[PDB]
């Protein structure tokens, strides 16, 4: 943290943050969400991390370089150290991006090493090779060297993402899936965990082994797993939380800006918000009924009358201001909503429903006050509109998550945030074998397009070829697009630190500091 000459700080320099849900895990390579990637930028830090403002920055690589953007050689600091005092080497991350990439791990980021384009991942995963053909080398104990199949100019930009973080060996084979219990882990980021009690709360303490430690301010963080929006505001505003998740409650949020404006921090955000269709399963395999659910969907109404949070209302699965997404917005986004639900009736109709055989489906949302309140809208607008019944279903996170990847489901509440700035860190999610794919989108033309991203070496033509990506994309109506997401939660005004500058919301508590109060 870097504080502000003359702030004065606390006596008592500690936080209390609500995380949203309880975290699938702490493992580094079994998690996917955005509360798992909190915590885990506390505590497991990998070549690069984010600055305060969100540019990729020296993590525990202070220095690299890169040979025609496919062999990268990343200059490992010599006082890194992992929690019990052991120096963090180019040989962890040798082991880790090894252990990301084995299918015996099973993890929903092994295509992580394929968006980054690693030298044989492809056949990794296909059990074809073993995860020891990886191509990456420790050159010696703080050199390590990544060597790629295709030159990747941004490839720097995906290492401050949690799959690509160092794991300790020993631990993970002495303990098996108890490595994470606080008597077990080993950890190199800024803090360390000390409870972890299962829906209540994980509290960690400042590693004093980090190598930037003296620069730490905050000595213990505790993350809630709290996933209703409103009580997280209640216990923000009884003093028991300095920072809410955020996901802001539809009851609330209209009070909060006239009662507390300063502590209401709004801020841009590369996540978009939709409805996911599970691709493979009848009647969804169908692109007449998924046109229907995405176009009769009213995003007006969603967005500025039953949310109003300052959403913008959405047409593709990249948000549009993303760096190097130049997107077309497509002809049925232009028209009146009356337009597009007798186009969604007509083409119901044409698949084969009607009043007495209507179409009547599940959908899946994780526990939320604000996505409850979404859905509900949502089946009355499509109840209104196209006439098909929903039935609503909440699961909690960690079960919401493995029900999508099983893909046996309906249509799920979802939402992406990006991992990198660049739009394949949303487009590669769609790829036929992605290990992201919740989808369960497989189209050759559109893999297609993104393969052919990287055999031109062109700004231009990239581009061109993700906005194509995105229009076969919609053309398949593999989603239904909503909203892109603004970056909206409160803040305590002691809380030093948080700029709401970085468009990815790579928060460390390592960077943050309570001023007196």
């Amino acid at each position: 943290a870097d504080v502000p000459a003359g702030v004065q700080l606390a006596d008592k320099q500690t936080l209390v943050r609500n995380n949203g849900s309880e975290v699938q895990s702490l493992d580094p390579h079994k998690i996917e969400g955005v509360p798992e990637s909190n915590v885990s930028r506390d505590l497991f830090e990998g070549l690069l991390i984010s600055d305060v403002e969100g540019h990729p920055s020296p993590g525990v690589a202070e220095k690299w370089e890169n040979k025609d953007f496919k062999v990268w050689t990343f200059h490992l600091r010599e006082n890194a150290k992992w929690s019990d005092g052991t120096p963090v080497t180019a040989h962890d991350f040798v082991y880790s991006w090894q252990r990301l990439a084995d299918p015996n791990t099973a993890s929903p980021y092994a295509s992580y090493l394929q968006y980054g384009h690693i030298a044989n991942i492809d056949d990794i995963i296909a059990g074809k090779k073993p995860a020891t053909d990886l191509g990456v080398k420790a050159l010696d104990d703080h050199t390590f060297e990544v060597t790629l199949s295709e030159p990747v100019p941004y490839f720097y930009k995906l290492l401050v993402h949690p799959s690509v973080s160092p794991v300790p060996k020993s631990a993970v084979e002495k303990f098996g899936d108890k490595w994470t219990q606080p008597a077990n882990i080993v950890t190199n980021g800024a803090y360390k965990l000390k409870n972890w009690v299962v829906n209540e709360r994980i509290v960690l303490e400042r590693n004093p082994q980090y190598w930037d430690n003296a620069k730490t301010v905050i000595n213990q963080v505790t993350y809630l797993p709290i996933s209703s929006e409103v009580t997280d505001v209640n216990r923000y505003r009884s003093g028991e939380i300095d920072m809410t998740y955020n996901n802001m409650p539809i009851e609330l949020f209209q009070k909060l800006k006239k009662e507390i404006p300063n502590e209401v921090r709004v801020d841009p955000y590369l996540c978009t918000y939709y409805y996911e269709i599970n691709n493979q399963k009848a009647p969804f395999n169908d692109v007449r009924v998924r046109t229907a659910l995405k176009l009769a969907l009213d995003r007006d109404i969603i967005v500025n009358k039953v949310k109003n949070q300052g959403d913008l209302p959405a047409y593709s699965y990249t948000p549009p201001y993303t760096d190097g997404a130049k997107l077309v917005e497509p002809e049925w986004f232009k028209w009146s909503q009356q337009k597009r639900n007798e186009e969604a009736k007509k083409l119901l109709a044409e698949a084969g429903f009607t009043a007495d055989k209507p179409l009547t489906f599940d959908l899946l949302y994780n526990t939320s006050d604000l996505h409850k309140k979404l859905a509900i809208a949502v089946a009355s607008i499509w109840k209104k509109n196209l006439g098909v019944n929903v039935n609503l279903e909440n699961q909690e996170w960690k079960t919401f998550l493995d029900t999508r990847h099983q893909g046996t489901f309906d249509v799920a509440r979802a939402g992406w945030c990006a991992d990198y700035n660049e739009p394949t860190s949303f487009l590669n999610t769609m790829l036929s074998d992605s290990s992201n794919n919740t989808a369960h989108y497989k189209s050759p033309a559109f893999d297609k397009l993104i393969a052919d991203t990287l055999k031109v070496a062109d700004d231009t033509q990239r581009s061109e070829l993700y906005a194509k990506a995105e229009q076969q994309l919609d053309k398949d109506s593999a989603i239904v697009p909503v909203y892109y997401y603004v970056n909206a939660r409160l803040v305590k005004p002691w809380v030093g630190g948080y700029t709401g500058k970085d468009p990815l919301d790579n928060i460390y508590v390592k960077n943050l500091y309570i001023i007196k109060h």
